[PDB]
């Protein structure tokens, strides 16, 4: 039971928090706390100086579609932010001579070896959504796919979203099925993908401007204490009082900040699974695949791979930003290596970033759904990646869902797919 | 409305995909005779044997594309016949007269790509956003109203639509939703090869099986000359003989249907008259000169000859080539296997394997409206109509229309378990008016 013009705090300045604060700001007194020096979190664009001018390179969140991300798209559109097609072309390289396969054509020894399996996979995945809670790994095993397919094709292609470190093979089937079914990932063609003009940051910079002074950068919240009068927030050596609090931070962070003598919170937010990611923005051209170049996503496997004990060895994924259409005139290399197994030359490094991605096993999905129990109690609310469906659309729409619960309705009722997303995420979240 | 019973003497006129599938389903419950003018079953679905060093191959000269999502009934049918399928992605390369005046969906090379990239980009967005939100408008009209360049219309849109309308087609007059959905469903794209499948050993493989199942009932080289309903039934005149049937199913083009049909009713002329067609000449050849120098690797190769003249674009040429060597099962074949549709340039005759001449229906909003209207004459004088001109575009629509008729005559939809195949069936049934 929330009255208008309440004092509301939003903890976490990532996509979900920023969009939640921004929508909440219309009807309530809103304050947004953010630990780091910018808004976005995983949505980060780093300025790179080049012969064409200053480019803002997306190191984390970078992909969406008008179909997959309707709310994010309408938002970018309403902000006069242009988008552009950056197709998901993939090149996978293995230690043996010509042990490769790619999205664009049929070249490589690995392509020869696995072609029939790639072919059956697409069919099976397209036929699957029709006529559930099973891992991709389980599926591949029961449907007689080779171990070589699992580790030389499936695991590398899934690394683009999941990160090379991820136990991707343990992720729910529908997530993989739909990534194929909706041409996001393919073995035969580059996936239909878009990026935002001047980086993903552009939409967040606008939100920051709209919120102005309500945004508290470099203000990590240390504790959240509900009381009888209202919730108390401790941040930057000050105590702030609020009617309600919205957590837009990771479940592990939420729990660390959250201070209550209730152990339901420990049950619900305890041991959410995460995957660490190290994003390396660099100019070391040695990372490009000799046979690779032209492909956007370049996966490389180090020398001592060994198919038996495939799990111990890990791969490295590189984004070749030069391939991006707006970066076509740039003379200097712009590369992003995630979790580089081999050392990246330090003289060529621009910046490093360290994040953690949530795991997507059917158990993790079940864990996420269960939060509706604590939704709205002690004047607390939870949005973000850990409370919603995977991807940026899911993160920001969870923020939207909470704003609707606090009076500010879904801002795009006209956009039928955006309303469809909203309704879907609302059903998924306990709200 | 109508009463039909078991073991009726039923004739199916036209041995194309629609007719063959209709006869095949009908044969279960009725005495069925299938009349086919040509020496084989399939019509547009034709696979020609080519002898190569690696093996003897059946090359699809028409009707080579489908996929499991778009064509559920055709797919389940191929599957039930133990016919394998394989991914043949729709890679496209377009060539124009000027130096490096090209664009392709595999990469960003070419001067045409540089000139048109931003338009390709906006088009995909606009097309993806359209279905979710009028219906009766041509692609050309849409492109004009949404400020797309004339260069986009004739150097990009018209060539890419040439893939399955044919180079001669007034493709720009075709309905918007057909183009919107071709893009929306990754069948056609400017950024990636479309997701398409081909049938193992040619498209003919499924028809050869149907022909075997039908056996004797199939009367090849038996063009029907006239169809005469009477008070007792319907009389069919074919191959200098008169056959009597309880009901007749037309699985042929409306212009053919009308020519054969003879009644003292002018509703039939109103309904089947004015069906618009586009001629296609499919040339199976080995002349390697037809491949684009910059092109090769792309499956579909479009070439615009010298003296194009953008202002006089509407009356302009266009030649589309399929480079079959690019197909995965044809990878070890040493000899070239090319198909040029409507070649403007003189093709070397010593390199020609065979030619085929067909006519494709037009897809303007008016033509679509014309197709739906055929529900008026459906079931009258013991007559039934199925095929391309009575249904949605593509092979799935054609065969499914035959199935819809079969259900009307007792034989229900053979794949109720396959939810998408049943969904198609239901959709086509509503479209057809039965
Ligand atoms: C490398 C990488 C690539 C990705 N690529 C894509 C992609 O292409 N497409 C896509 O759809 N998704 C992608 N994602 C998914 C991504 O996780 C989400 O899209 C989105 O960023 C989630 O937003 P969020 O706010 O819920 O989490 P986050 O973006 O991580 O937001 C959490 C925020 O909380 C802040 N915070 C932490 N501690 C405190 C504290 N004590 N007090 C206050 N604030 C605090 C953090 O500083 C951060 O700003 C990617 C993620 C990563 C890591
Ligand atoms: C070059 C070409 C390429 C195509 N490619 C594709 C593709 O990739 N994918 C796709 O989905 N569709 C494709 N199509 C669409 C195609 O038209 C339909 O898929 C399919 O032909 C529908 O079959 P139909 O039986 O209704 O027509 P048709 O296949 O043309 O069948 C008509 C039949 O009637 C016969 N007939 C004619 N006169 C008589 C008579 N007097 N008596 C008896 N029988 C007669 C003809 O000989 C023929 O066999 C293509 C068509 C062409 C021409
Ligand atoms: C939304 C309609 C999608 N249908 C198609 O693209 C057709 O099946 C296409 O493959 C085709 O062959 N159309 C008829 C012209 C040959
Ligand atoms: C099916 C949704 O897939 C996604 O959006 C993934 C998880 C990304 C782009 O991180
Ligand atoms: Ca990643
Ligand atoms: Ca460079
Ligand atoms: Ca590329
Ligand atoms: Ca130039
Ligand atoms: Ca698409």
């Amino acid at each position: 039971v929330v009255e208008a013009k309440s004092r509301i705090a939003v903890v976490g300045g990532g996509g979900s928090g920023s969009v939640a604060a921004w929508l909440l700001a219309r009807r309530h007194d809103v304050t947004l706390f953010e630990a780091d020096e910018y808004l976005g979190g995983h949505a980060y664009s780093h300025p790179v100086e080049t012969d064409q001018g200053t480019l803002h390179v997306d190191m984390g969140v970078e992909h969406f579609n008008e179909k997959l991300s309707p709310n994010l798209f309408r938002l970018l559109t309403d902000f006069g932010i242009g988008t552009y097609v950056a197709p998901s072309s993939v090149h996978v390289d293995f230690p043996g001579e010509q042990q490769s396969w790619n999205n664009l054509d049929f070249l490589g020894e690995l392509r020869e070896e696995l072609h029939e399996e790639f072919d059956r996979f697409h069919q099976e995945m397209n036929q699957l959504p029709t006529s559930k809670q099973m891992s991709i790994g389980e599926y591949l095993d029961k449907h007689g796919y080779s171990k070589s397919f699992k580790y030389k094709a499936m695991n590398p292609i899934l690394s683009i979203y999941s990160g090379c470190h991820a136990p991707s093979l343990d992720y729910n089937l529908m997530y993989v099925a739909l990534s194929f079914s909706m041409n996001l990932l393919s073995f035969f063609s580059a996936g239909y993908w878009r990026k935002a003009q001047g980086g993903i940051h552009s939409y967040l910079a606008r939100i920051e401007s709209d919120l102005g002074e309500r945004v508290r950068l470099n203000t990590p919240v240390e504790a959240v204490v509900p009381t009888q009068s209202g919730v108390t927030v401790l941040a930057g050596g000050q105590e702030h009082h609020f009617d309600q609090v919205v957590f837009a931070t990771h479940a592990d962070v939420t729990l660390r900040l959250l201070r209550t003598s209730d152990q339901q919170y420990r049950d619900l937010l305890g041991d959410f699974a995460y995957v660490p990611v190290e994003s390396v923005l660099h100019q070391d051209e040695s990372w490009l695949s000799p046979a690779g170049g032209g492909a956007y996503c370049q996966f490389r496997m180090p020398e001592g791979f060994e198919l038996a004990r495939a799990e111990e060895q890990m791969g490295s994924l590189t984004r070749n930003c030069n391939v991006l259409h707006p970066y076509r005139k740039v003379s200097s290399p712009i590369l992003i290596t995630f979790d580089p197994q081999e050392d990246v030359d330090p003289e060529r490094v621009i910046v490093r970033r360290e994040w953690k991605l949530p795991q997507l096993r059917p158990v993790d999905v079940r864990r996420k759904k269960r939060l509706h129990e604590i939704q709205g109690l002690n004047g607390l609310w939870f949005c973000g990646t850990d409370t919603s469906v995977t991807g940026h659309e899911g993160a920001i729409v969870s923020g939207m869902v909470i704003a609707d619960r606090l009076g500010v309705p879904h801002p795009f009722p006209d956009d039928a797919p955006a309303a469809a997303q909203f309704r879907g995420i609302k059903e998924f979240m306990g709200v």
